[PDB]
């Protein structure tokens, strides 16, 4: 009941991120379609957490540049949240922020520029922007999906937030919807939970659902992408939409996203609390950066591997639902993979151990 908050280091500790690794030798790309960041907020934040500030650079795509608006409740909140969460957990990595116009082409161009960048050479790309998969122009969905396929071929990992408006994803057409780019089978879709944890243990972790007014994790069954071969044993249910139908299940993994148990951050000079699935992609991008540093080679496309790893690698979320539109409880969490939290929250050290050759 009483609202709380954590620093990124607290959440990483709860999820047991591997120690002694900081992402040295890695580069994390962050995609931004609006706003910007200021050096004052970043320097203050990293210093406050006692970590050596990672190098952060801006890259202009299609004329867009780093332009913070100054409003802590605006897009700066998204941009700075992404950099602060990823940078605080992988401070040894270099952060490259790609700014592009808020258009379908800008979104695509930012992704491809980051993926093929010979100067910054990112090994990981984190995305916290999106929209209902069925509201996108089919041609755009195709181009972006191929960009993600190319990234997988090049050994670059791509992570994306699953959404903050439950199973209906903000649409009021009497149907359930999943978000894109999260729906792409080549993206690691990140869902959200309500985490109650301390340094040594997780007391409780449930589906993030604060009703219509507070938001809920995105999740469901795609109506565009078929069920991937590597996800056929996860027991993804048929769509809840009349007519049913098999499809790629969203999300793949999940992490703390409930604003009521959110992240303490500094946005445009203001210390505040922010949540949402937007925080989960950069959180796990940092985890991947640590793993890559240890392995000496980038893990790149992880989805196929994740679904065949032993279940002990994840913390299974079984309680709650992401329905904020009606009383039907579509969709509900349960044992194993579900359309609210996927495989659950990852156990960092167990994931690294399982990925060691
Ligand atoms: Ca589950």
């Amino acid at each position: 009941a009483a609202p709380t908050a954590y620093t990124p280091l607290d959440v990483a500790q709860a999820y047991q991120f591997p120690e002694g690794l900081d992402g040295q030798g890695q580069c994390i790309a962050i995609i931004a379609l609006g706003g910007g960041y200021d050096e004052t907020s970043l320097a203050q934040y990293f210093a406050s957490l006692g970590v050596s500030a990672p190098q952060v650079v801006s890259v202009s795509v299609d004329g867009a540049t780093n332009q913070p608006t100054g409003d802590p409740n605006g897009p700066d909140g998204e941009v700075e949240l992404d950099i602060e969460v990823a940078g605080a957990l992988a401070p040894g990595a270099k952060i490259a922020v790609y700014f592009a116009p808020n258009t379908d082409a800008g979104f695509l161009n930012a992704i491809t520029t980051a993926v093929h960048d010979p100067t910054h050479k990112p090994s990981i790309v984190s995305i916290s922007w999106g929209g209902p998969e069925d509201s996108w122009a089919p041609a755009s969905i195709a181009a972006m999906n191929r960009a993600f396929l190319d990234a997988a071929a090049l050994g670059v990992t791509v992570l994306a937030a699953a959404g903050d408006s439950g199973s209906t994803d903000g649409e009021q057409d009497g149907l359930y919807h999943v978000d894109f780019p999260a729906a792409s089978p080549y993206v690691l879709a990140c869902g959200g939970t309500r985490l109650v944890a301390s340094a040594g243990r997780i007391e409780r972790e449930t589906v993030w659902n604060d009703g219509p007014d507070g938001g809920s994790t995105g999740g469901g069954v795609s109506r565009i992408f078929p069920l991937p071969s590597w996800q056929e044993r996860a027991n993804v249910p048929p769509s809840a939409n009349p007519g049913a139908g098999s499809g790629r299940g969203v999300p793949d993994v999940a992490g703390n996203a409930d604003p009521a148990t959110g992240y303490e951050v500094v946005i445009d000079g203001e210390t505040t609390v922010i949540g949402g699935t937007s925080a989960v992609a950069p959180l796990f991008a940092a985890l991947v950066a640590r793993i890559n540093q240890k392995l000496g080679k980038p893990v790149g496309y992880l989805n196929p591997t994740l679904y065949q790893l032993p279940p002990e690698v994840f913390h299974d979320i079984t309680e709650g639902n992401n329905d904020i539109a009606n009383r039907a409880r579509i969709y509900q969490a349960g044992p194993g993979w579900d359309p609210c939290t996927g495989l659950g929250s990852p156990i960092g050290i167990r994931l690294l151990q399982a990925l060691l050759p």
